[PDB]
């Protein structure tokens, strides 16, 4: 049908580690492009560096800008709708700021607009490196993974730059460099406006967040956490998707670093942008993109349906 048939093409924009198709065979947005296309959407999936900053000449922002231009040339469209997961939301903001005339809307899903306490932790660990050797080797493992799994074997991979980009201090600088009316004041844990107009160009702004990881008890400087996406103990997702227990673990570190409710790597507060559609989804960070391979806890919403409904929302809004 035409339920998801927006006026302007949709570009899905992956985050950290990503590519359009891992090893050319596994979609980052698992099941989603196919679903949208069945419902009449014109959908493209960007293929960017899995590991990079968003700004800078070699960063993901300029990569996405180039891809946007290709999509416009291919389709004859004047603008695109950007839907970004995680760091892809930051990349989408970059393009909306530097080429506002090419963008109709920016939607961010689990995007660390204010950075990640987990990134701060990892960076803090590497700060103890006396020489840079350990850091260089760690980065090399990650960079190799990026080049190996990128669908076109993109070798523009910089794990240390990516890490820095997702820290809270760097994200604050990014927001000063690339402001948006969609952002609330730093420190407020509030969202901004549902639209922006930039250089004569209006953008509709949206976001949602996953908050599977919830703080529980608090005693003597220790905070507990629970994964509300899963049946306690014996949810199939604990067995069949390694990311489930992993993101509970990272999410527990996060709550102990003052994050509050989170998806395993991004806090609710960090994810707030534009019109906040919901922050209540019982999703960890990769459930938001229907990963791994469609495996989700029993209490998780269906992200395929959520994104489909959003495509319809965009259509109704005139983009
Ligand atoms: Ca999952």
């Amino acid at each position: 049908d035409d339920y998801a048939a927006t006026r302007y093409p949709i570009i899905l924009v992956h985050g950290l580690t990503g590519t359009d198709k891992y090893a050319g065979v596994l979609d980052y947005f698992y099941g989603i492009q196919q679903d949208l296309q069945q419902r009449g959407a014109n959908v493209y999936v960007a293929n960017l560096s899995g590991f990079q900053s968003d700004d800078g000449p070699n960063g993901r922002g300029e990569q996405l800008l180039a891809y946007v231009k290709q999509v416009l040339a291919q389709t004859g469209a004047t603008k695109v709708n950007l839907i970004g997961h995680s760091q892809g939301g930051l990349t989408s903001r970059y393009v909306a700021a530097v080429a506002p005339e090419l963008v109709a809307s920016v939607t961010t899903i689990g995007t660390p607009h204010r950075g990640s306490e987990f990134a701060d932790f990892v960076q803090g660990v590497l700060a103890y490196d006396p020489t840079g050797l350990s850091s260089t080797v760690i980065a090399a493992f990650v960079n190799v993974f990026g080049a190996l799994t990128n669908s076109t074997h993109n070798t523009n991979q910089d794990a240390l730059a990516a890490l820095q980009t997702l820290t809270t201090a760097r994200a604050a600088t990014y927001n000063q460099n690339y402001p948006s009316a969609g952002l609330g004041a730093p420190g407020s844990c509030q969202t901004g406006a549902p639209t922006e107009t930039v250089g004569g160009n209006t953008h509709l702004l949206y976001s949602w967040a996953g908050t599977a990881i919830q703080p529980t008890f608090s005693s003597l400087g220790v905070t507990g956490a629970t994964d509300t996406s899963t049946i306690p103990v014996v949810d199939p997702a604990n067995a069949l998707d390694a990311s489930t227990l992993a993101l509970l673990g990272s999410g527990t570190v996060m709550v102990n670093r003052g994050s509050g409710e989170n998806d395993g790597v991004v806090s609710k507060c960090s994810a707030l942008f534009g019109q906040v559609l919901s922050t209540r989804y019982k999703w960890n960070h990769v459930d938001e993109i229907n990963q791994l391979l469609g495996v989700r806890g029993a209490y998780a919403e269906d992200p395929v349906a959520v994104i489909r409904t959003h495509a319809n929302r965009l259509k109704l809004a005139g983009v």
